[PDB]
């Protein structure tokens, strides 16, 4: 069944659900963005209204093939009428095309779901700083102070000077970057872009970002992995026997890899320093575990929250537990109080 914090009260609708059946009384159904755990159940044969950005329409076309007639794409920073309610979608600086939600209830209600986000001061400044807000769904992936991480920039920073400094070196080695969703498009592109490269990937996910209007796409992805020095390769085949193989592959084209995972979180995190990560290698294969994070440090959420000053938060992200959800209404708390409330 379809739990209480996918249901938006007072109206027809919910978020990211669509792996329950028919919802009793849903007259729409929003999805938030094109990751698995929140799509799992649209298909071809959807017949409900979906309503969601530009870019997660051309996903729901293309790569799962729901009936455009059934697709309901929103401009994004506009206030839109739906089942005679006014909503807003706002960029939630998560994946490519990746919406929160602003719902204006009839009775004078606010509700803001972010869907999955990375919490920054630049949403301060969006449409957001409008009016009052009484409900917060809220994206508590990593709600513990534990979870730090550094800047993407720093990241990127670090994972460009490395591939760079590494093929100069060797004219020869190749680089590989792990996928297995939408996201972290920037890691791959940043470091074709100084090696002066194409990123050569499979058809099935060349297919998957020309869905996503980056701008000069054709400019920097192609199905001619000959041609290109950086290779797009799944998640699954990093390590030293998928790259091994691939490397026997490449016909002697090459003689050392250079591969990057760009995980969330790494318990070197809560030790270490960015510019101290060093890589696992065996032979001639060098492995570098990026904390590359598409959802808000700890920090960040607590600003976040702290600002806007809703009257509820619902937790979207580790509810099974008591022990989380203890956790997490402590923080709160602590949140409420430090703020002078
Ligand atoms: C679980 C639940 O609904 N509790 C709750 C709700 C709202 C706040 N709001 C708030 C936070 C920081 C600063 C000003 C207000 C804090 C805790
Ligand atoms: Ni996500």
């Amino acid at each position: 069944t379809c739990p209480f914090y996918k249901k938006i009260p007072g109206t027809g609708f919910t978020v990211d659900a669509f792996q329950y059946g028919v919802v009793e009384g849903c007259t729409a159904y929003f999805l938030t963005h094109f990751h698995s755990d929140h799509y799992a159940g649209l298909s071809k044969h959807f017949t409900f209204p979906v309503y969601c950005s530009e870019i997660t329409g051309n996903l729901l076309k293309n790569k799962l093939h729901v009936q455009e007639q059934y697709i309901h794409p929103l401009p994004l920073d506009t206030e839109c009428i739906v089942n005679g309610v006014k909503v807003v979608l706002l960029d939630a600086n998560h994946c490519p095309g990746a919406v929160m939600i602003l719902f204006y209830l009839p009775n004078g209600t606010v509700i803001l779901h972010t869907g999955d986000f990375r919490a920054d001061p630049s949403m301060e400044r969006s449409l957001l700083a409008d009016q009052k807000v009484h409900m917060l769904y809220l994206d508590t992936t990593y709600c513990s102070p534990e979870y730090t991480f550094p800047s993407q920039q720093e990241v990127i920073r670090f994972a460009i000077n490395t591939a760079f400094e590494a093929v100069t070196l060797n004219p020869h080695a190749l680089v590989v970057c792990g996928t297995y969703s939408i996201g972290k498009e920037k890691v791959f592109l940043a470091i074709a872009d100084v090696l002066g490269s194409k990123v050569g990937m499979s058809q099935e996910k060349y297919k998957t970002l020309q869905c996503l209007n980056i701008p000069e796409i054709n400019s920097l992805i192609t199905t001619d992995m000959c041609s290109s020095l950086v290779h797009l390769l799944p998640m699954m085949q990093i390590n030293f026997k998928g790259l091994q193989s691939h490397l026997k592959k490449c016909g002697g084209k090459y003689n050392q890899i250079l591969a990057f995972r760009p995980t969330g979180w790494t318990h070197s995190n809560k030790f270490t320093r960015i510019a101290d990560v060093i890589p696992q290698t065996k032979g001639n294969i060098s492995i570098y575990g990026i904390p590359y994070s598409e959802h808000s440090s700890y920090l960040e959420m607590k600003r976040f929250v702290q600002w806007l000053k809703p009257q509820k938060i619902i937790p979207t992200v580790n509810v099974g537990t008591w022990k989380s959800r203890s956790t997490m209404e402590k923080y709160f708390r602590e949140w409420k109080l430090e703020a002078g409330y």
